[PDB]
C-alpha cells in the first residue's frame, strides 16, 4: 500500500514545496478554504473573525503555514517508521479532536495536499498512499 518510489516521490517532492513554502503555503490554505468552508471555520480565532477573502497576506497565516510545515516534514523524514509515524499522528489527532474537528476534515486537507503537490513534481497517488498511512492511524485517535 506504500511502495519505496512512492515514498520517494513524496519526500522530494515536499523538498521542492518546503523551500517555495513562504509563498506556497499561503495559497496551499486558501485552496484548502475554497474546496471546504468549515474547514476555514476552525480558524476562525486565529484570524480573528475575519473572511476568508482577507487572510491570505497576514501573519496568522504565514505562522499556521510554517505550523503545517513542520509536521508535515516530520511525517515524510519518516515514511519507514511506523512507530515514529504513529506517535507524531497520536499528539496531532489529540490536538485537533480537541477542537472539534473531524477526521474526515483532517482527510480533506490531506486530499487538497496531494492535488495542490502535483505543482512539486509530486505523483497525487503517492501523496494519496501517504495521506492513508497516516489517516489509519489517525482515525482511531479521532
Ligand atoms: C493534515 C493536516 C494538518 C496538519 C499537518 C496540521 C498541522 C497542524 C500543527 C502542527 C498545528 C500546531 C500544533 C497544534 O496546536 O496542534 C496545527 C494547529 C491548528 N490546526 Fe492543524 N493541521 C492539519 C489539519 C487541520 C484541519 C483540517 C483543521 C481544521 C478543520 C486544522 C485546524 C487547526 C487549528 C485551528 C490550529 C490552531 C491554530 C491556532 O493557533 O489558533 N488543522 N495544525
Ligand atoms: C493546521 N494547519
Amino acid at each position: 500500500s506504500l511502495s519505496a518510489a512512492q515514498k520517494d516521490n513524496v519526500k522530494s517532492s515536499w523538498a521542492k514545496a518546503s523551500a517555495a513554502w513562504g509563498t506556497a503555503g499561503p495559497e496551499f490554505f486558501m485552496a484548502l478554504f475554497d474546496a471546504h468552508d468549515d474547514v476555514f471555520a476552525k480558524f476562525s480565532g486565529l484570524f480573528s473573525g475575519a473572511a476568508k477573502g482577507t487572510v491570505k497576506n497576514t501573519p496568522e497565516m504565514a505562522a499556521q503555514a510554517q505550523s503545517f510545515k513542520g509536521l508535515v516534514s516530520n511525517w515524510v523524514d519518516n515514511l519507514d517508521n511506523a512507530g515514529a509515524l504513529e506517535g507524531q499522528c497520536k499528539t496531532f489527532a489529540a490536538n485537533h479532536k480537541a477542537r472539534g474537528i473531524s477526521a474526515g476534515q483532517l482527510e480533506a486537507a490531506f486530499k487538497v495536499l496531494a492535488g495542490f503537490m502535483k505543482s512539486y513534481g509530486g505523483d497525487e497517488g503517492a501523496w494519496t498512499a501517504v495521506a492513508g498511512a497516516l489517516m489509519g492511524m489517525i482515525r482511531p485517535d479521532m
